[PDB]
């Protein structure tokens, strides 16, 4: 079927890709980058995150794998080894898709711009004090006042959420967890300081005091908005669908990464 | 129909549950505490807790009603000013249901023992080191050592839970929460840190490694249990049933309690 | 005596300085913005900090004083309506002084340029991965990846310290505390995770891995810094005076400004 | 001179104890465990911390030094391996002292009680909940819910003071440190949060508010106190003493422990 393959550019991984691509000329495979229905990366978690970047407007139609040539990544897990077995594999197919949730951030002016999120979306300021009103479902919940915030996916509470002190939930969850950066509490200024987990249909809206330029970012990209009226959060209808060939537990997945 | 009323005990909470049953007595309400199927609770969080445990057999039978007498609890959300109101409003009835879930612990020994959680369930060493195995789903994960650990529902996340550290989750997740106690990390011991939210049908499972005597916890009750091979958790599948009269969301009620 | 006055700039502290001008006025007091020997700060802890770096440069011939607008600060701790009370006893004298530690801040590329900081010295990266060795007294200590770090004074510790997790120390203690802003962690990278003090004569220093430019902050001042090669953090020699006429302890101060 | 030796009192420990005692024999050493002025602990911190304890009331007559069988401790920083070269040194003299502080602990009762902490000492309620007023040179700072707090000494900063979240201080620095247990903060309870660091001649003290039995511990030793009226921290004036032959820097100590 058809597919395609990303690499993270070194020679490892490289040479890698072209011996896979090899591999599937000896199948009924058909290689292309316009229509995929099987998306490989080869590299690490941020070349994962520019795969699903690449081909997010075709989400429903692709499963994604991940190889990882020198960690070991939450998405991508399989070893360089093991690419043989999984050119096989992957060759005859009636494989099992899993899919995980995805994070939906709006952002609206005085035309709305909306993006998708795989890890996560953080609010800073451009410079200057960061101060927005925080609304859960049109309903005043706290003025924050610190660094910034981090709304972040289930898969990607292990990244920067994780960092920030939030709580690492099962992919299998459809929520959305948003957490605090140095946030200033005294007798005036008041923020909830803990991580908050919101189910799907909840809407989290951002909404400036003062300042209406932040810097917001999406997984890795990032970008000064201007003139911003609202930024508002949710959990995204579109989800990711991953090729799996073998058992790995998410708690397996965690264990490896953080314990040994 | 069949009701009872609980009281904190106070000359406030006694004399306010005499007032509304009078005010029954003009409706088609019978009292009845061994069968009720309303079961109105008039205190404090902590005297909501006594009145689910109280009934705790007969869950999917009963609708939960919480009255404060003096500072506003989360499950208790009527102001006294307001038992008028609330004595017409059950008094007709076809009022809503809504359910939180709730935790299942067993402790197995070398004949095992359940319980039911509103709040959490902790476990803690009867005097000297507290060192368990942490098992998720039959996968070892982490030998913890530290204070205790903490199993929260998603409704239990504002409490023990909060001061943990741990997120505060939506009750319509079916979800729990495990947070640490003070857990120590060097070089050679080595904890995830982060706090863990599971799903339905994740079994965590804690082990002992060298003392087998565990004070363990669950909500108010706190019992030291000799001999102990295993204690299991899982989110259970009873939940607790609440009458609602109108709108007051989780985050409102989060935001009173914590914000102003 | 010389003396000088600094305002915030809005209606109220402006016809505030005036006032005391004109009650210095009826005194053996000569106003000069040169070569004062009393800086008199009007407005909040922003206003203090401007005050101080801008007569950083003669720190051992000034004893500052502070009044606060709206709020309370810390360094600004005299009411408006207080005032004229201040006027009187600062117009004859013989108060006490008291001073509180500084910290030095060197920054060295491939000329050298050193900062004084009263509430505290943070280093980020321009964008990008903030990636440091950290280097205690000649011996690498650590491998620190995160968003950034930040050193307080004791006196900054209630500042932007106090938000990152930071300890809260008396201002007595000639030392410097250096907290981490959201630091990765796992199985591969590893930092120590808590704050750290130092005495005098320890010199901590940042050293770059990749990157060589970084966005250097002191208290309000933030620069680029192009072509870095060390940042070095010390406690000065230098110290900051305090007249005061009454006893408010520093722990009353915390007191007021964090609990009520 | 007078020396003595202790043991963890396996069979490691004892038989290198032995070798030392038969090495001490050919030089001008005399064994003496009434009246010692060497300390040598040979086993963990926690056989350091009993050597401390068993001799605390002739401190400033007695060097320790600590040999570490199996881990590394912070205070017991000699290799069995290098027990023969230790001997030696030993036996000539003229070496250095390094002296850290100590924490002095005072229970007063409705007769006063006081002891000696050389990692921390903390309060727990003995069964149900803990409240304590927290008051700083006889003003009044907080009203502490929770599990319990922790006042550590500079070198116990590396203990149960940093899994509570606390600063590790160098032990040049004659200060203590408080942290909180698992502090209960919302709109009507209120506390500081962070640790507080306080420096020589600084009292802190507790106060009951209902209950007056505490679970109090001194290090290793923990002790049930009934009808207790107050409890009263403050910096030692008695300091320990160590024996140092070679340059050994506390951060190089702590990179060790928690790095690699
Ligand atoms: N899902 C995952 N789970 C576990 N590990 C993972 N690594 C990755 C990845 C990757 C390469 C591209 N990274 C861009 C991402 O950098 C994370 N990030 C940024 N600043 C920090 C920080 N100060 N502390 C921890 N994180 C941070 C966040 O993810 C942001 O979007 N994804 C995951
Ligand atoms: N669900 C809730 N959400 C928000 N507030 C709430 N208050 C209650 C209640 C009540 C009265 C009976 N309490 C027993 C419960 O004391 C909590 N607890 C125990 N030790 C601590 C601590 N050191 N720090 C915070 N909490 C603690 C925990 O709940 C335990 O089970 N329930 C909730
Ligand atoms: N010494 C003090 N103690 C207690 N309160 C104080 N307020 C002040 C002041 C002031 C007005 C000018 N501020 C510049 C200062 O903003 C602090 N800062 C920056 N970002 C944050 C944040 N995300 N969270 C908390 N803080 C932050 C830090 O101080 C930086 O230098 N000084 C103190
Ligand atoms: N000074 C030190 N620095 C770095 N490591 C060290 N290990 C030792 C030692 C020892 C063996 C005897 N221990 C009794 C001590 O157990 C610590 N402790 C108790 N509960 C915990 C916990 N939940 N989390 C971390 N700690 C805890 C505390 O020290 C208490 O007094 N002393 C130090």
């Amino acid at each position: 079927m058809k597919y395609m393959i990303t690499s993270k550019g070194d020679e490892k991984s490289d040479l890698l890709r072209l011996n896979m691509i090899a591999g599937f000329g000896e199948y009924d495979m058909e290689y292309d980058d316009v229509e995929p229905e099987i998306v490989i990366s080869i590299g690490g978690d941020g070349t994962f995150l520019s795969a699903f970047h690449q081909y997010e407007e075709r989400l429903d139609e692709i499963a994604f794998i991940g190889i990882h040539t020198g960690h070991l990544g939450f998405y991508a897990d399989w070893r360089p080894a093991e690419a043989d077995k999984l050119v096989k594999l992957l060759a005859k197919g009636e494989y099992q898709k899993v899919s995980y949730p995805l994070l939906k951030t709006t952002v609206k002016y005085g035309k709305e711009a909306t993006y998708l999120a795989l890890n996560e979306s953080t609010v800073k300021s451009s410079g200057g004090p960061f101060v927005v009103d925080v609304v859960i479902n049109d309903i005043h919940f706290e003025r924050f006042r610190g660094d910034g915030l981090c709304m972040s996916t289930p898969s990607g509470t292990t990244a920067y959420n994780k960092s920030l002190g939030g709580a690492l939930m099962h992919p299998s969850i459809e929520a959305m967890q948003l957490t605090e950066m140095a946030s200033i509490n005294n007798r005036v200024y008041r923020t909830i300081g803990s991580p908050l987990v919101f189910p799907k249909h909840h809407v989290v809206s951002l909404q400036p005091v003062n300042d209406k330029d932040f810097q917001i970012s999406v997984d890795h990209l990032s970008i000064l908005h201007r003139d911003v009226q609202e930024i508002r959060y949710e959990v995204s209808a579109k989800k990711i669908h991953f090729a799996r060939f073998r058992s790995f537990p998410f708690w397996r997945r965690v264990h490896d990464s953080f314990i040994e």
